[PDB]
């Protein structure tokens, strides 16, 4: 009913707050086609927040669009979606969708959620709401577009996004859009591990991982992704592993909010720590082997388990292992062979994993290794001498 | 004299300590060529220690050493002196010198010091002492070769080497080999700037820099190199700049010896600190403007006149700029920018410069900033937050 809403009444998504990606819409409008702003920004802008990306949408063949920007630095590849560069600014320019494409209204339906589907045009300063969009955005409601049941089945990932946005923005998930999940959760295991990875970092790294974890668990959507971990929760609720994941997420959340670059390998080596430590002690007694070699074995075990669900890059995995290895050495009350560690490119991680280990296990013996490497890592060579 | 010494009369020097340049010498010997092991390690082997390098000399022309090795990996270039590469152990094979190329007695002549001219042949397990070498190396005396006065004028840098070895091994410089230095020192500003740099680092950044600095001051060899510094020495003997330098050395020494790695950008940024700080006081209290901007000129000046003597690469200077910059940033008690700062690459250095600035000045309003940044960088995010 309320399809087109004008500048004065829409929380002024004030023209001037649009990264000059207007210069790209202009070349479109000034070229016969029409161009719009969708999801990402238009959502945030209308809310109030500082948008985190501007995505334009046009009705120009992904072909015509390629022609109109020969002078421009457009990073090709990939169908429908055309890319354009400036500085630390890249502009997504996707053609509508629907023989394939068609109206701006046809496109508004293939999109996932309501709020993420509001259109803005700089030409008339109006925003088109061909979905609950506006109302939902107002009430703080994440609502899936078509028939939940059907869409989820078509692309199970949508279940994850539905919960992610729900935790990222501070709103509740739509009723008819929430029911299906607990059931269909299982449906993710049919997804390339390559992807469940990509989409997993967008959940926990991204800066809202604590809340997003509170949800991914309360919708059994955590199960499919992290079996190796699910397995160890204690109905109790205070397992030291459980605490570790909660904290490491609150902390990784702080970092991302205070702009501090973060480690993806750290995250995993933190979550999978106790389960690793468990499979370590298990193979120890069940095969009377030496601890250092039992643990060294367990690493391979836990990884190809997780790796089975989340395709983790061989890159990140190497580090992880190291972040763990150091958890051994760093305890052995070492001597003049410690400088060697203080130097490891991973000492920082390893340390911060020991910061936590001592924090959650409220173990005084461990918390000593930390108060020690605490001094020894910031000390100066003279004192660092004596210390050893 | 005693020209040749047998393996039964010369310190261990058992062929089994000669890593495997042996395979480079054998290939020559099998070809009707002379293989002598000369220089550093050949000296050390006698003392007992372990050779840090293995170089070899032969009566084979450089274009001959090329044929008999066209197979192996020759990191060629460099007239004379061919480069054989095993990998983490590269061997140098250089041709005898003189009309151009000559014999072993001829080569032993154009060689700087005594102990650095003993030859060894796997062929007959004998060391060749054409120069004083043996005696010198026993008594522990750094004696030059020909006529001190003329060789120093030939290549002034030779004097720097004189102290360098004098410091490294625990030996004394020969009387005749010393007399000229105080007088001839000034001959160093007639030496390319970039070249001094090499030889400057070869002195301090070599893990002997404390003993080598003292010997550079006692022979007035320091002055020609770091004019910008000499200028602020105080008659009283131990100012704050005069402690800062002895410490940065004693420490950069400690590191190198406990096989750590070391930042040169740091070494300098430390020495030249107070001087910069001095050009700040004047540039400020005169032509009076803001301490920040004043301090910004103080940098360009110091580096300019300092880089007039030493040729510090644009690279190194830029990191020096940083370490200094951070000394103010870190100064002002504050936060939220803190993380944005803790993430700075040259932060590790900056901290350690404050480490010293506090030690030397004994000022408890700095040792205070240290006890802070010290704790703010070892504790995890929950505390790192409350500390602001
Ligand atoms: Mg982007
Ligand atoms: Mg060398």
């Amino acid at each position: 009913q309320v399809t087109v809403i004008p500048r004065e009444q829409h929380a002024i998504s004030r023209k001037d707050i649009s990264e000059n990606a207007l210069k790209v819409m202009y070349r479109l409008n000034k070229a016969g086609y029409e161009a719009w702003l969708v999801g990402g920004g238009v959502r945030d802008l209308l809310l109030g927040k500082k948008p985190k990306d501007f995505d334009v949408t046009t009705n120009a063949t992904p072909e015509q669009v390629r022609k109109l920007f020969r002078n421009c630095r457009l990073v090709g590849r990939r169908f429908r979606l055309a890319h354009v560069m400036f500085g630390p600014e890249i502009i997504e320019v996707a053609t509508f969708r629907g023989n394939i494409f068609g109206s701006i209204e046809e496109d508004a339906q293939r999109r996932d959620f309501t709020i993420n589907s509001l259109y803005y045009s700089v030409a008339d300063f109006t925003v088109r709401d061909y979905v609950g969009g506006m109302k939902d955005l107002k009430d703080g409601v994440i609502r899936l577009i078509g028939n939940p049941e059907t869409r989820y089945r078509e692309d199970p990932v949508r279940m994850l996004r539905a919960v992610r946005f729900a935790a990222k923005l501070g709103m509740r998930i739509s009723p008819e859009t929430a029911e299906p999940i607990p059931r269909l959760a299982t449906l993710l295991n049919d997804i390339p591990p390559a992807r469940l990875f990509e989409e997993s970092l967008k959940l926990l790294q991204a800066g809202y991982g604590y809340e997003t974890y509170k949800l991914l668990c309360e919708y059994h959507l955590f199960q499919p992704l992290f079996p190796t971990i699910t397995r160890y929760f204690t109905e109790n609720g205070d397992s030291p592993m459980e605490r570790i994941i909660e904290q490491v997420l609150k902390n990784t959340d702080t970092r991302i909010h205070n702009d501090m670059r973060v480690n993806p390998a750290f995250l995993f080596a933190a979550m999978f720590w106790y389960p690793l430590l468990e499979t370590a002690q298990k193979i120890a007694q069940e095969s009377g082997l030496t601890y250092h070699d039992a643990f060294a074995l367990a690493m391979n075990d836990v990884l190809d388990e997780a790796c089975r669900s989340l395709a983790i890059p061989k890159r990140l995995t190497t580090l992880t292992r190291d972040i763990w290895q150091l958890q051994l050495r760093m305890s052995r009350r070492q001597g003049k062979r410690a400088w060697k560690l203080l130097e490891h490119p991973k000492f920082r991680a390893a340390y911060d994993l020991l910061a936590l280990r001592a924090e959650v296990e409220r173990n005084a013996e461990l918390q000593r290794l930390v108060k020690w490497w605490g001094e020894f890592q910031v000390s100066a060579p003279p004192d660092q001498k004596g210390m050893l």
